[PDB]
């Protein structure tokens, strides 16, 4: 469980993401694909994109980044009370996309990297801690729902 303080830190930095959701979403996906190129295969959509520049020009990648962050944002704003938001996400990701928990770790690392790159002044150790805990909670809960659905990823 996070403390109220911890949630406030998460949501304060998240308000900065919300100033430019698309641009944050692009940076996060590109960082994920750069750092762990195997994930780009579990994205048949724009898995063909060959340079950083093509990635930044892709309207389809940009739109997806907004869809990912909007869903994560809605989850974080529930401060742990996220069953109704998380269940459908687990369903899709376990049964259709087949995304292992390790890939949720990879994108969590990308989120943290981009938040610190863009907002160092609102993303010091205490804020990093808090966001790390929120993303851990998300992954723990999603993994439990994966298992319920019969997916051990
Ligand atoms: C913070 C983590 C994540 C969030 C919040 C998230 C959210 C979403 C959302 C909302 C959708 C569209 C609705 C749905 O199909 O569920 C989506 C689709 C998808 N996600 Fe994720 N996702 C996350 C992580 C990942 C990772 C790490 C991968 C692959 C490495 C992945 C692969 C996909 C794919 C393949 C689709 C289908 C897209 C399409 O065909 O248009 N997701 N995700």
């Amino acid at each position: 469980v996070l403390s109220e303080g911890e949630w406030q830190l998460v949501l304060h930095v998240w308000a900065k993401v919300e100033a430019d959701v698309a641009g944050h979403g692009q940076d996060i996906l590109i960082r994920l694909f750069k750092s762990h190129p195997e994930t780009l295969e579990k994205y048949d959509r724009y898995k063909h994109l060959k340079t950083e520049a093509e990635m930044k020009a892709s309207e389809d990648l940009k739109k997806h980044g907004v869809t990912v962050l909007t869903a994560l944002g809605a989850i974080l704003k529930k401060k742990g009370h996220h069953e109704a938001e998380l269940k459908p996400l687990a369903q899709s990701h376990a049964t259709k996309h087949k995304i292992p928990i390790k890939y949720l770790e990879f994108i969590s690392e990308a989120i943290i990297h981009v938040l610190h790159s863009r907002h160092p002044g609102d993303f010091g150790a205490d804020a990093q801690g808090a966001m790390n805990k929120a993303l851990e909670l998300f992954r723990k809960d999603i993994a439990a729902k994966y298992k319920e659905l019969g997916y051990q990823g």
